[PDB]
Formats: structure tokens, C-alpha cells, sequence
């Protein structure tokens, strides 16, 4: 038979790998990833916490806008995760290399990523990256602090098994600002009904809707910027339209049940 | 300017184009592609595969292991060359597809979890799905499946884990010693003063002489033209493949003309 | 000062280390245990299961069961879990290097046992075992099938994070009999309320006592075979009096109720 | 047929349990474990080095003596193995969990501390301990860098396949001292020759000893601090009649020869 195909490598849109200066989301937490992917940076008393950190080629990147907001590698102390696909945990093994920081994740978290994102419920080995291990594993409502700052851990299974949302207190203009930092809630080309690989795949979606809906937010954020209708590349009004957690669930939702439509009808 | 797309590990067609089961010996078959090897040994207790070649071969092989008689779950055993993506590529999904077990030392056993990533030399370039080895082997222990016993041989140099595997089969009902020698180059190394591999040199000189004291009737290559196979043919039309002492000849020959370019 | 404390072993009681010889449950099942720890075959025509292993210094007993069964150590293709606490899971790791199994577990049950037991949520390093490595993640309500019979994942969380009961259909005296094996529900000595490393423990029991209820059962087995009602010793007679789900789930809820209230107001 | 054997903890000699206060090795390098084990702490100003822990309930002692040091646990940068065995390696995994350190190993004592010290080559799974990662897999010869103190790693299998000795160079009254941790050269009941799980056994030991003799060193320590003649206890003079590497080879090899004499008897 004619040869089998060559390997495809994982290629994105331009603005995913577009970089940009640090933005400041609020008063110790900082956009340092690229226009289209989320990488957030709270900066607190005993070192620096990452959450997610892009594609495996935006490591370096990470480190500069460490570097511009004062952050030198080693005082990286640990890296969150939304969920460990390709293009969120992407450069999480060579950051562990370069900085010493420890990730902590739920356990359906840590077993994808420790497989690289290979065997994937849905992608198989479409979408793979450099394999990394969790040095803390999470439980759900399990609050992790680094300098006075304290991370709560909120599973919302569905995206991916381990698909988690993480909110914290920072300070805006004088006042607390609740921050929440929720995962996708899309379903992009998933077998919703009867998935040998995810069984109850709609019961834990529905029940992510409703808890992304719960979440204690004044300012939501989202590892695609567009999910939760920020544009990090205008400034200061990025943020003039960000949905709330109510409007994203319910669009996801939306999405969800028509998805669920065009495949229960056939 | 947008940072680089990711670059896939792209390789010459013929290590990509199929063929059928090429009998070896009575029980051995090359069943791999043309230019990639991957031998299937059949025993009384179930099959041993010996590298898999790239990640998208694994349909292939557990194809052409139908066409043997061999059922996905009758697959017992995986050994390895070495943990690079165009020998182990396809190790995770024949694991999961058969139930086989990875026997490795050390070495190929942390480059073979970490999916050919942070390699000593091509950082993350060429990667492929993360697999687990299920047993461990030291240099010289023997593995035996079906009263067929694989001895294992040491070779550092190509990757720190790089493995010999021999094993005795039959021609006909003659013996014939069979040995899976694995590569000797060093395709575009820094041989001399490597932060990552300080030894890398003298684990080199040791491995020419290793290969040269294998036991050994046939040699076997992971690129069959590095013993001067060629799989278009029968077996026995591959009469003059290099012996062992031919083969590591001509990668200390190369690898000392490289050195010596290096020290210029 | 003082010397720091010799490493104490974990030792049980002498009825779970008493051998027996394989106990018929139904035409394709076997308890190859000990008299006090369940150790189940179910041996098809293309190869055998194994769920849970018991204590660790059961791997050459049960090899001997096998033996007797017909089972070569080759044709044991999987080994399944309960949870991954060292009275049950405790051989896992030999019984891998000696047979031609793969372990199937949930990515809490990977977690825990790849760490051996160590790091325990409730029990610290005091109940540890040989790690080893889960080959395939399941979701819950997985089907996994061996020689035409199907095993299902039930998550129970509680006992463990991982807990999972698996159901399956065999045959006993000419007519189906739906086996269910369903984990622990104990909490000896858990903090149950407010515990910062289990944050939603009472949720995740009271979620899985009623799991528990709604299994397809017809014949109930449990890891400790005294916790539904078993008695292996005395052979053909051993199911004679076996409770149901129901009487199981209600048993354990009204002892969890009875040390929450005590953890309440003593 | 009885019942079935309990399990048996892995307890040990108590002076391997016995607390001792930081002793001074050279400006920079303190021994901070048991009077019987071994423990060696490297203080820099970008944070600090601990070679070894001992026991596994030798953690929150390893961490108390840290602090009478100075180094917060969030300080040690870095830990380095002699070899992976639980009365060596016994609280990586919690020392991990506790301080955010890295753990740095070759390949052959990453995959035994990843075990938990289960399917020993020797010893089966009588001396478990809890399970840890390598963090950064290091090759024979390679240099660990830490605020300006360097680390070059020798591999010196036999006691274990993984077993290496480290070498650094410390200051002492303003002058350089060339301090070796050497791993054990021991084989405790060990099947010498013709063994299926190590076939090449003898031909490492044997390397291994002459590896030993080859180690920059004016201060040899190893993790069995009486294996080198050290006396912990005595504190300003617990170096006074330290093996050399030569001397500890020497001894080493000449046992080794009289265990193999036995054996092939
Ligand atoms: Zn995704
Ligand atoms: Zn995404
Ligand atoms: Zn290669
Ligand atoms: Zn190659
Ligand atoms: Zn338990
Ligand atoms: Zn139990
Ligand atoms: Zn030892
Ligand atoms: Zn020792």
C-alpha cells in the first residue's frame, strides 16, 4: 500500500502565539500569556503563582514577563492548571525545569498530564506536549495558599475530566475584587451521548453549568480570552465587556443543548 | 512577531511505505516498513515485538501480526532498540491495543515515559505518546518467552539506554544467532565536553567493541541499511549484510572522522 | 534525647491472612482469597480477571489459586480494583511483574496507588504497600470486557476518593445472577467534617450510599467479606445469609450518621 | 495450610534513629541526620543542598535542624542521593511535599526511588519506603550547580546500580577542601556471581572500587558515617582519622574479595 501519512504537528492561529506585555488584571494579578491564551500571574508576598501557561513554545515568553514584573525564575513557587491540554499546560515540564515550581492539580489533571495529553478522550494523540508530573494532588474545594493569597480549587468536569476553576481575592481601586478563573465549557466536536471513553459525559457537564454559575466572582476569566469576551490587545478596556459567570454558563449551555439537538436527532 | 508554529518530526517516505511479513528465520519476521525495522518473534507462549518504529505504525504492525496468526492480545512482550520516536513511536498505543508488556533498563525507561522529550540532544523536537516499561533489565539479563531467551547487551552511546537484544532462532531446524544491534551514529552530536553526556565518548569506544563481541550469525539493524539489508527482498537475498565487526567498523570510522572535525 | 520511633508494620488480624482454596460464586467466579479479604477470578475463555489482590504477602497464594483454576500466570490479562488501601491492593504490583495483567483503575485509584498508599488523605504513611502503575483510566460507568463479559465502574468516592464498585453478569445454576462487588463504606477514624484535605467528604458518602442502592445486584461481595454478611470458611454455604445493596448501603449510612453526630456534639 | 506471615517493618540499629545537633564539616556542609546516618546540608546564598536523609521518620528532624541552621523549608533549592534504599532515601517523598525541593538522580536511582524501594535487586520488597520522582535525570560526570557551588556526580554502581558519590569543593580556614561523599561499596548478603537480576555484578564492584580511589578528595564521608571512620559523636574531632578514598576502597574490596572467595566455595 502507498506509505502511511507523515506526523501533523499542532498548529494554532497567529493571535495564540501573538505576544504581549504584561496586563494588569488587578492589583497582584497579571495577564503574562499571549493575545488569544490565558496565562495569569498573581505575585504575592513568598513568591509567584502561575495559572496555565499556553503552548509548549511559550515558555521563554513567560519567563521574560516574569522577568518585567520582578519575578526572577526561581521565585516561581507554583503552577495551576485549568485543564491539561496541548495549548494550556503546553510548556509546563520545561517551566518545572527552569524554575523549580511545583504543580498541584486534581488527580484527573495529573494523570493527563503525566501522559503528555496522548490517549486523549476525544483527540487521542492528536494533540500531545512534554509530560509533566502533579507534585500536589488536589481535592475538590481544597484551598491552596502562597503568601497570604489563598486559591480554592472548584472541579467542573467536562472539557476534560479534570477541567477545574480556581477563584481568588485581589484588590481594584481601594476594594476586594473576587476573581474567578473558569475552565471551557465547549464541547468542540465531542460525542455527547453514549461516549464509551465518558459515560456520564452530559450529567457532568450539566452540572458544571450550574457550578460555574455559583462561582464567587466580580471578575471572570477564561483560558481562550474570546470564551468570556475579553481583548487583551486593547489595554485597559480589556475587560469592558467581560461576561459574567451567569452569561457564560448560559451560552455554553445554549451551545450544549443544540450540539445535544444536531446529535439526538441525527 | 507571533512565536514559532510546532514542527512535526517528518521523515523519508520509505520509512513510512508498508510491507508484508519478510521471514527472518523459522520463528522471526521483519514486520515493520521497508527502511524502519520491527521484528515480531513467535513462540509457543505468544509474540515479542522488538521496536515498533513510528508512532503511526502501530495499525500496520498489528495488521501485519494478523497476517502471522497473531491476535493483538497474543503480543506478550515489547523491547526496545532505544527510546527515540522512530523506533518506540507507537509503543503507548500497541500497549493499550494488546496488553503487551515493555521490558528496558533505566535509561530507556525514563526517555520512554518522558515520550522522547527534553532529549540529551533534540531538547523537544522529535516526541511521541508517553509509555511505561514494566520491567526493568539490567545489562546482560535474559528474558525469556516460550523457551526463547533474549539476552540484553548494553550499548551507550546513540542514547544512553541504547539496548543489543540477541536470541538464538532456526533455519530450517539449524540454529541461527540472531542479534538486534542498535544504532552508532551520532547524528549531529556535540561528542566532546557535553555538559548533558560527559562521557559520551568513552561510552562510544566501549559500544564498538560490545557490538563486536555480540553472539551473532545474523545482524538486524533499526535502520536496516546500517547492516546492509534490504527489506524489497528475501532473507537469504540478504546474505552479505554487515557482520557485527563490519558494522561497528564503519560507525567508529565515521564517529572518529566526526570527532576530529569537532577538535579542528 | 531520645531515639526517634522504630517503623511500626502494618499488621491484621490473623483471619485475613488464613488461606483457602477457591470458593465457587457463580460458574465463571471465584473467591481465590484469603478466609477475611476477597480476592475474585473470573476466569473466560480469553483469559482471566482478578479484582482486588488483598495484603501484600497474598501475591504467591493467590499464584497458587490460579494454578488450581487452570490459570497461567500469562492469561491473567486484567486486574481491577476496589480501592487502592494495602489490605486490598496490596500484591498489585507483584502480581504485574509476575503475570501478563494490566491494572484498569480510576485516576484517583492511579494516584494513590502509584504513591503506594503512601501520603494517605486520612492514614498518612502508616498503611503503605509496593507502588504500581495503573495501565488504563477509566471513567465512571466504563465498560470493560473480557471474553464477553462486561465489567462496569460504579464510582463510590468516600472510603477512598477512587472507591469503585464493578458490576458484572455471570451465570449460577442455569439462569443470569448479577454480581455486584461494591467497595467499602467505612470511615474509621476520618475526620468527616470540615476536613481541609477531603473538603467535600460527607457530599461524596452520602452520594455513594445511594450508588451503592441502585446497582444491578442479584449476589453482593465486598472487599471485607464480614461488611455483607459473607463467611468464607465454611465453603459452599458461604452466600447463605449475604445482605443486599440496600441492607449494606443502609448498615453503613446509619454508622457514618451516628460518627458525624458524634464529630457534631459529643 | 498457618496463616499467611505478617508484614516486617524495616527497624533498625537505634543509633540510625539518634538525633544529633548540625555538625560542621567545612564552611558551607554540615551533617544534619542521626548520629549513624548521614545527612549533609550545603548552605548557599541562593538556597541550600541536602545530600541524603536517612530514615523515613527522619523527616521533621532533617526539617528541625534546618531551621537551627537557618534554612527555611522553602530554602532547600535541591536534594541529591547517594543511593536510593529507605535508610538513605526514606523521607524524599515527604521532603518533597514539605519544601518544594528537586530531587536530582541517574536514571537507575530515579526508577528505584519512583518504586518506593520495592523489587530491590537483592532484597525484594523488605525495605520499602514511600515513593518519589526525579525531578532532573543526571548522567555520569555532570555538573549540579548551586549558588556557585558545584556538584559533579560519579557513578560508582555495585551497592546499588544507580549508586554515585558526589564531589564539591567547600573552604576550610580560608582554604579549599575538596570534599567526596562516596556511596557504600557494601554487598549485604548479596549473590556475588552468576546473578540473573545484576549478571554483571562483580565486573561494576570492580570498576567501582577503582572509581572510589579516583575521587578528588582531601574529606571522604559516606552515608554510614563509620564506614569511613567518622565518629559523629565526638564532634570537633569526628574527622580525626577519616578514611581516605584510597583506604576505603582498599577495605571495601578486600571484603568483597573474601565474601566472593566464600561464595564460589
Ligand atoms: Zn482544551
Ligand atoms: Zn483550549
Ligand atoms: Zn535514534
Ligand atoms: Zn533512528
Ligand atoms: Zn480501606
Ligand atoms: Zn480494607
Ligand atoms: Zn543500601
Ligand atoms: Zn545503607
Amino acid at each position: 500500500e502507498a506509505p502511511l501519512p507523515q506526523l501533523r504537528a499542532y498548529t494554532v492561529d497567529a493571535s495564540w502565539l501573538q505576544p504581549m506585555a504584561p496586563l494588569q488584571v488587578a492589583d497582584h494579578t497579571w495577564q503574562i500569556g499571549t493575545e488569544d491564551l490565558t496565562a495569569l500571574l498573581v505575585q504575592t508576598a513568598e513568591g509567584a503563582v502561575l495559572l496555565d501557561g499556553g503552548m509548549p513554545q511559550m515558555a521563554g515568553h513567560l519567563l521574560d514577563n516574569m522577568k518585567l514584573r520582578g519575578v526572577a525564575p526561581q521565585d516561581l513557587r507554583l503552577i495551576l492548571l485549568s485543564h491539561a491540554h496541548a495549548d494550556h499546560a503546553g510548556p509546563v515540564a520545561e517551566l518545572k525545569r527552569r524554575t523549580g515550581a511545583h504543580v498541584a492539580a486534581n488527580a484527573e489533571t495529573a494523570v493527563l498530564l503525566a501522559r503528555g495529553g496522548s490517549n486523549d478522550l476525544h483527540f487521542g494523540d492528536g494533540i500531545t506536549y512534554p509530560p509533566a508530573s502533579a507534585d500536589r494532588i488536589i481535592m475538590d474545594g481544597e484551598v491552596v495558599t502562597v503568601g497570604g493569597i489563598a486559591f480554592t480549587a472548584h472541579f467542573m468536569p467536562g472539557h476534560t475530566p479534570g477541567s477545574t476553576a480556581w477563584t481568588w481575592t485581589d484588590t481594584r481601586d481601594g476594594k476586594p475584587v473576587r476573581i474567578a478563573y473558569a475552565d471551557s465549557l465547549s464541547a468542540p466536536g465531542y460525542q455527547l451521548k453514549g461516549n464509551p471513553r465518558y459515560p456520564r459525559l452530559i450529567e457532568d457537564y450539566k452540572r458544571s453549568f450550574a457550578t460555574v454559575r455559583a462561582l464567587p466572582c466580580d471578575l471572570l476569566l477564561t483560558p481562550h480570552p474570546g470564551a468570556s469576551n475579553w481583548n487583551y490587545a486593547v489595554g485597559s478596556k480589556a475587560s469592558a465587556e467581560a461576561l459574567t459567570c451567569n452569561a457564560y454558563a448560559d451560552a455554553a449551555e445554549k451551545k450544549f443543548d443544540a450540539q445535544l439537538a444536531r446529535e439526538t436527532a441525527g
